[PDB]
């Protein structure tokens, strides 16, 4: 047998639902809206590198810096930083860097296989959730892959009765993946009152807890309003697992910023799993990429650049709530049927706009890119884009 | 059982030696050659970062470029000047899938894993030089492998390849292995195939249907040319071997903290390459979805820019230079202090490394009075300058005489 004719027979795999969808979005002709990704544009629809990133580029260019090799943990004053924006002391907890949100995921995938039985230890999702949850976790060697109830279609709101019931039946010490806030992709978080009964659950029936936050900030447009979720647990005592992205919150998408850290009470563990995650690191990419993480740390860290990105993250957030009023005012003008309170009541980057799947390949076909499970990047949006939007979902919905 | 039961029961690793030997150097006090990592230092032994690469990144600055997301196969500009280097502006180019990695490790790694889809890896042996970069073993076994072995490579007795040996073992080895080759400046004995043993080489892995995987690190140091140093992947890919190669721009660009680098397949079947692309780009996406924009933009500067180019082709050949008047350095030294046994392997290993052949417990002394060589012999001669290099060949002289 030779090489060509064993190459012959790799298996194709499909291409991922969202980044071809987003190729296509952006190989279209003609007047459209991309709102595939969730990435931020600006007020006219231009991609938007922040003004204090801006900054921090000539700052960095300025100190004259080396390209020598990171610790294979990564640049240690922004993992401090950035654990400190979710957390709000360091000696209590285990972190490093990563390859950003997904990266952490990944990583902590497969940490978690050193502590449970991942051929037949159940790991929780929500329905429905980020796709690629379930592609990374699979990889991390995952065998049994399953849901809890989330969100309720008709009533664009929280199952909250049905997630308790889900977590409660769950075999004790399965792990739960939980969206920090900004769930994605409803948009749909639990309340603060909420959040504390999930907690007593996650303790009582002794699960572990994985927070995925991805869009810290994008919420309520508040950094500390946002981390209730993750401080709450952490009061409450719970081994929070914690992946934690800089693409959304600071825009460094390409630059692939993020950190995954461990809440534990133990010194020597703390140690022994610090080992893990260092050697699960270097067998797969050596050490992390440092321009992503040097931009966040200098951002994070001055007192002037660290007030700035608050006050800039905030406006894109407020943005974000004005392209959802641009589109809801405009349903209501067009009298489309159905209830529309979910495109300003939804909160994060996304509307989840509940279209069937013909109607959502309505829209594309007519060049307004949402996913076909309807969820729209309000983020994408312009003024005049907002106004298609609506436009084309009452034309799919007619 | 609690979660906080749960994690006691988390077992510690080791820590990684080259790293953690080389945090032990930089942090020794006194008089010191801190020779652990393969990375290029200038005459005054300080981290070097290319004129080249200071230029690029004001291009970039000035450019005034967003931050969105790459596609997941990474920056297709970079992609294509990176392999471009690698097999020159020739056929080869069309017939080829590549991806953007995180560095020649994270390419290595992809590679690994790529490879499972197309071998049974709880069976196919995947061969490793008899001794190689400590990280392949790793990397290897975490992609899944569970048949891991090596090829006779470096004969200490004789400072040189074990052809004879390495060829038994191609040989020995089931048709339809995985074979893991140092491009150039083999890592760790600077011991490298001359042109006629490549040649003899690429006709075993021929008549066996081996998969090749080039880790190719150190395109530019074997001899300060990249046309030179590209010899062995050119010569599989003129015969018809469907070479599977890492990439690195990480010493030869200088740029280690960017982790710049691509993984690529010359594919017998053009009409295949889609598939395996589909498959690469699975892989990245269950792991880190896309690559770090930064080191690719830089590289892709200086890559395709014409100015750009000419200057870094100019400045990698005076690091290789510095390297080959450390070692000269270092081995007229040896000559002068009739350190006892012969020497030549000093100037005739290439690239960034030595392995000098001192024992174990000589390699510790040389330790312990701050030369900082690995415990298998191995010295990062781009880590010297005039001055320690002296301090080398005098505390290899010491320990060869007392120890």
């Amino acid at each position: 047998m030779t090489t060509a004719e064993r190459w012959q027979k790799i298996q194709a795999q499909a291409p991922d639902v969202i980044f071809d969808l987003a190729k296509r979005a952006a190989a279209a002709k003609g007047p459209k809206a991309n709102l595939v990704i969730g990435a931020y544009r600006d007020e006219q629809g231009r991609p938007y590198p922040l003004r204090v990133v801006r900054k921090a580029e000539q700052l960095l260019l300025d100190m004259n810096l080396d390209y020598e090799y990171l610790p294979i943990s990564g640049y240690q004053p922004f993992i401090d930083e950035a654990v400190k924006i979710i957390y709000g002391e360091l000696e209590n907890l285990v972190a490093v860097q990563t390859l950003s949100g997904t990266g952490a995921v990944s990583l902590g995938a497969k940490l978690l296989t050193r502590v449970f039985d991942a051929e037949t230890t159940p790991i929780y999702l929500s329905d429905p959730t980020w796709p690629n949850h379930y592609g990374v976790v699979k990889a991390a060697g995952w065998k049994n892959i399953c849901t809890y109830a989330y969100y309720d279609p008709k009533t664009v709101s929280l199952n909250f009765e049905g997630m308790k019931k889900d977590i409660l039946a769950a075999p004790d010490g399965s792990v739960f993946i939980l969206h920090q806030c900004a769930h994605n992709p409803t948009g749909v978080d639990p309340s603060q009152e909420q959040w504390n009964e999930i907690a007593s659950l996650m303790l009582a029936k002794h699960h572990q807890v994985f927070f995925d936050s991805a869009y810290q900030g994008y919420a309520s447009g508040s950094l500390d309003t946002d981390a209730y979720a993750a401080r709450l647990f952490a009061r409450r005592g719970i081994e929070v697992l914690l992946a934690q992205s800089f693409s959304k919150n600071m825009g460094l998408y390409s630059e692939r910023a993020g950190t995954l850290s461990l809440l534990l009470k133990d010194k020597t563990k703390r140690a022994d799993v610090k080992s893990v995650m260092d050697s699960l690191i270097r067998e797969e990419y050596t050490c992390p990429p440092a321009h992503g993480a040097r931009l966040a740390h200098l951002i994070l860290s001055n007192n002037e650049l660290r007030k700035e990105w608050e006050a800039e993250l905030s406006a894109m957030a407020e943005r974000i709530r004005t392209m959802r009023r641009t589109v809801y005012d405009e349903l209501l003008r067009l009298q489309t049927p159905g209830s529309w309170e979910h495109v300003i009541n939804q909160i994060g980057m996304f509307s989840f706009l509940g279209l069937s799947k013909a109607q959502c390949e309505y829209c594309q076909n007519h060049n307004i890119f949402i996913t076909v499970s309807g969820r729209a990047n309000m983020a994408g949006l312009t003024h005049e884009t907002a106004l298609m939007l609506a436009q084309t979902i009452n034309d799919a919905v007619r």
